[PDB]
This record gives structure tokens, sequence and C-alpha cells, in this order.
């Protein structure tokens, strides 16, 4: 099976590991969620702080943490599994009270040659808040602190936060940022934090995520 929407369709019904192999890749082992909408599979969660999510290029490329616990399962991974698809991205988010908000966006990734961007088109970069985009859409390259795209050469969007993440804006979101049980000192820590803005606020450090993506 290439992934794990293929593992659905020949009647695997359990969420958990599972062997896979895109298209050109070598096989790898992906955690797959199986829902009545056909199969996920997880690119990303976070639930207590146990990984280090502040991490170069290479790693954020190539993945890590526990896959049984916490983890990025890496972009050339992702890329694999999308190829030059239009995939559903879902993100899931949950606060400190125990509240949850599902988010789905249309989304195409482009490969290493593009630093894995994420090409949106101009209604879902609507959904995510930009006003003013034109048809032809918007790519956000993703950055980590030894590889940033801010183009101001006073900056660097992923240096001064934490994390490795589709940095738009500095200001949008951050899955990836430093995971925080409490309100540091001041803004200044949470500002590193793990959020997303137009939920619970620019530094509301959010309690768990998880990001999942399925191809078609
Ligand atoms: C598309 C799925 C969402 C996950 C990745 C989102 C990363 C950011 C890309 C969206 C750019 C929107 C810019 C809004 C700017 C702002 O409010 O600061």
């Amino acid at each position: 099976p290439r992934d794990c929407q293929e593992l659905f369709q020949v009647g695997e019904r359990q969420s958990g590991l599972f062997e896979i192999q895109p298209q050109g890749s070598p096989p790898f082992l992906v955690n797959c969620k199986m829902t009545s909408d056909g199969g996920w599979t997880v690119i990303q969660r976070r639930h207590d702080g146990s990984v280090d999510f502040n991490r170069p290029w290479e790693a954020y490329k190539a993945g890590f943490g526990d896959p049984h616990g916490e983890f990025w399962l890496g972009l050339e991974k992702v890329h694999s599994i999308t190829g030059d698809r239009n995939s559903r991205l879902a993100v899931q988010l949950r606060d400190w009270d125990g509240n949850a908000e599902l988010l789905q966006f249309s989304v195409h990734l482009g490969g290493e040659d593009t630093a894995y961007s994420l090409q949106l088109t101009a209604p879902v970069a609507g959904q995510l808040g930009a006003t003013t985009v034109p048809p032809s859409g918007l790519s956000v390259p993703f950055s980590t602190w030894d590889q940033d795209h801010d183009l101001r050469r006073d900056k660097n969007c992923a240096k001064s936060l934490s994390g490795g993440w589709w940095f738009g804006t500095c200001s949008h979101s951050n899955l990836n940022g430093q995971y925080f049980r409490s309100i540091p000192q001041q803004r200044q820590k949470l500002k590193k934090g793990i959020f997303w803005k137009t939920w619970r606020g620019r530094y509301y450090p959010l309690q768990a995520t998880t990001m999942l993506i399925q191809p078609m």
C-alpha cells in the first residue's frame, strides 16, 4: 500500500502503525488513523512535551520523535505520500479545558526543491485569514532556525520562536513550538509556544495537537 488510504481501501480498520511504500520510496512505518471518511496519515502529534521539537532542517526533513508518543513524521516522507496531489490536511487542536478544534484544508505540498512549500489556493488562504491573495494562490516554505526563509535580512522567524514551521507570518501559528504546561514569566516565552492564533490567541499554549493528511 502506498499510504493509509490504500490500507483503508484494502480493508484495514485499525488505527496504529503500518508499513507503507509510496511510489519511489523505501518502505517505512506510519501512524494511520482509520475513520469513516477513509485512511489518514498522522504527520505530527503533541500532547505532553516529552519530545524536543527545537530541531534543525535535516531533522524536520527526516522526521523525529516517538512513533508511540509525540512525533514529527518528516517532510520527505510526507511529500512522498502526497506527491503532487491535492491533499486534505486536518489540523486538530486541544486546549487546557479539554475543548477540541477540528480544522481541515485542501493543500498541495511541494518537494525539497520548494523547501517543502505549502501551496494554497486563494480561497484556502482566505480560510486561514489572508485577505488579499491572487487567484494564483500562496506558497509558504517550511523554515527551521538553520534554514529560515524570512526575506528580511534583519530577521529569522524560526530562530526567534522555536521549532520548524510554515511561517507565512511569524504570527499565524506554530504547532511545533516549545511545549508549555503553564504561563512563563513573560509573553516572551509563550511567544515561542504551540499556538494557533485564530482559535485561542497568539499566546495561548495548546495542550495537544494532531496533523493528518489524506491525498485526493
Ligand atoms: C493549511 C493548513 C494549515 C497549517 C499550516 C498553516 C501555515 C500558515 C499558512 C497560512 C498563511 C496565513 C497568513 C495569515 C497571517 C496572520 O494572521 O498572521
